[PDB]
């Protein structure tokens, strides 16, 4: 059993296909509760949870047998997704932590093994943290590989070299962090719905100081109280330095809801640092 | 020595240039018999055995040694071809076990060292026994990798890390296995011609039961003497179990001539099940 | 600390962000002098050196350090650029020796931690000595490698297991060799210039004897001199043999200037031998 090979052989058991059918989409998803509580994406059920009268979300295990799906939860501002199969033995994937993962780290991006186009893709860490474009669109601060993430593994774990869940594939292959997936997983659980931080601004990427210039502030949001402009550039939000307006879409998620936070910018070439309250985008959750 | 590196090195000398001039087209191939019977895929010689008059197929070894060829026979069906090089010392590469090979083992695509775009790329196993869509056209139950495959290791081998042949490379990377390998270039070999089971049925896959819904039956095939009409899906072929129009080319090839066999369909919903007897392709061979 | 993970920790700080502004462009380079002397490409800078009164390239470190640039100089022959950071402490790269890499070495394209759009690949020694087409354009002896090389690693060196430099990354992947990346250094940092052999000749590929077919000779060059006409088909320039007209632009580079370097050719299928005394490209600088 060589190195690769024996860690997709545990993990294999707590990796599940995961399809909806009408037509049909298909997917992959990890076992990460032993009550039943399967992690996978959003796009995938994405047309399960939109169309919930002409679909049926089934789940296939690795031992061929099927159950029905029951979606608790989803996020696509972060493209997570949580599932559930009541009363069903159950593999427990180990969950890792984002934070302890390197540049350089071998990783397997795992789809579920009966998927019909399922692939199970080797490679290395390629960067850590960098904002990828991806129903509202959104940007995530996800894990970068050199693995293929394609429609095969995406929604399957990105292992690292200990059977441990470093990330979850998304679709030069990225994945999002273990650590950004429990905590809106386990607030997907508890409460069935994320709630993420909100200024109300529309940004546009410049390259000249750089950043994300204003495009269009929204009446009555927190940066049009806090005194954000438009045609300014947006350099740095919060603790967050903003580099174009992908990596500003994620930088606001950071911020807490309600305490005032600081947002330098500039305007007219001249340097302005701003305070703003960053509001929930879920008035009635929060 | 890395560990790649020694591998790559010990079978190098396995590995052979196949060209044919007139324009021109080059590829690669194997080794596989002390007597000079070397191994490539068809379509890296299809154009040397459609124009016999203009082309001249040449073997390069890794030792720049050059000489002759001579066509054994090939197999457009599973995308492969036996050459011939008489009176040659002879390096023989050492055959793998296909039923062996586990998703996650390290392979290496080898082409032939002196190609003028040869490859030799890295990967694990991705998936295994994947219908993979490819002179008659035809589908391979191929071994998948994520290590490249182009015009470079196209004909090379698919080499495991005991330096031994798990496939021979085809064209995210497909390659086909050893044992259907050893199996067809065996009977290349000795009866000069391979024979494929028929059942005569034109299908379509389908995804809302799922499979390949048949298109067109040929007027006397053993299909149409079976009861299978057209407008049903074909669910399961035989002990295999069909998916799409992919999976039904390649399961049928597993299918013994004359000895009737089962194939389940739905048509207008309704389970039928069907008993044929496959037909051989070559009545002449057969 | 993984096998990969402890390689791109060690040669983290001797990789470095170049960018010029403006918008602006951004890329990778390699510190592989202990007085502030650092190695990229030229299509890294290369607008900034055609663009003088527009743009500042700056360098920035692991640290986050930044630091004016100084071009040294460059050669888009081989694609290769030497800056200059005076009064910087400095990690020093290890440099490689191109001729014991071997195919099947494991590699690490790094990239300058601090990117944009910052890579860390992983692959193999694919091919060596692949002369490749990439300010005038030409083609490279490059070093292969199946490790992905696109805008973030572009610049950055290409690393072996043992944390030595054995090329540096240009832009499946290539990468310029180590050797030739001292030599072109060596005397860029020196006379400030490299002077390359030329002969005037264009030409175009064949396969048929194959080779370089001969398009335009330059007026009062040295094939002109030598006997070389349009139309016929160079198959070896001095002790390089021809492959096609990129192997061609990368043979006569190796030629001795002033020394006479025979060159055979195919006129009329006739095969003749020419005897050529090579130029320098720079009459001021030789």
């Amino acid at each position: 059993a060589g190195r690769f090979t024996k860690v997709a052989a545990a993990v294999a058991d707590s990796v599940v296909t995961i399809e909806s059918v009408s037509e049909g989409m298909q997917g992959s998803g990890v076992i990460v509760d032993g009550r039943g509580y399967i992690v996978t994406n959003n796009h995938v059920i994405s047309e399960a949870a939109n169309n919930p009268s002409q679909f049926k979300t089934t789940v296939v295990f690795n031992d061929g047998k099927e159950v029905p799906a029951n979606l608790v939860g989803r996020d696509p501002k972060t493209d997570l997704a949580v599932l559930k199969v009541d009363n069903v033995n159950l593999t427990v994937a180990r969950l890792g932590d984002s934070s302890k993962v390197r540049v350089g780290d071998e990783v397997l991006a795992v789809g579920a093994p009966l998927g019909l186009r399922s692939t199970v893709t080797q490679g290395i860490v390629s960067a850590l943290h960098r904002p990828v474009p991806l129903d509202t669109d959104t940007v995530i601060d996800a894990i970068q590989t050199d693995a293929s993430i394609a429609h095969g593994n995406s929604g399957g774990p990105l292992i690292d070299m200990d059977a441990q869940v470093i990330g979850i594939n998304t679709a030069l292959g990225f994945a999002i962090p273990v650590n950004e997936m429990k905590l809106v997983a386990n607030s997907l659980i508890k409460d069935g719905k994320i709630v993420h931080p909100t200024l109300g601004i529309s940004t546009r990427s410049v390259s000249n100081a750089s950043g994300a210039q204003v495009a269009n502030v929204k009446a009555g949001s927190p940066a049009q109280k806090g005194g954000i402009l438009e045609n300014d550039v947006i350099v740095k939000v919060g603790n967050r330095a903003v580099a174009d307006s992908d990596e500003f879409v994620v930088a606001v998620r950071q911020l807490a809801i309600g305490q005032d936070a600081p947002i330098e910018v500039v305007r007219e070439g001249r340097h302005v640092t701003l305070t703003v309250k960053p509001d929930p985008d879920s008035t009635l959750e929060h």
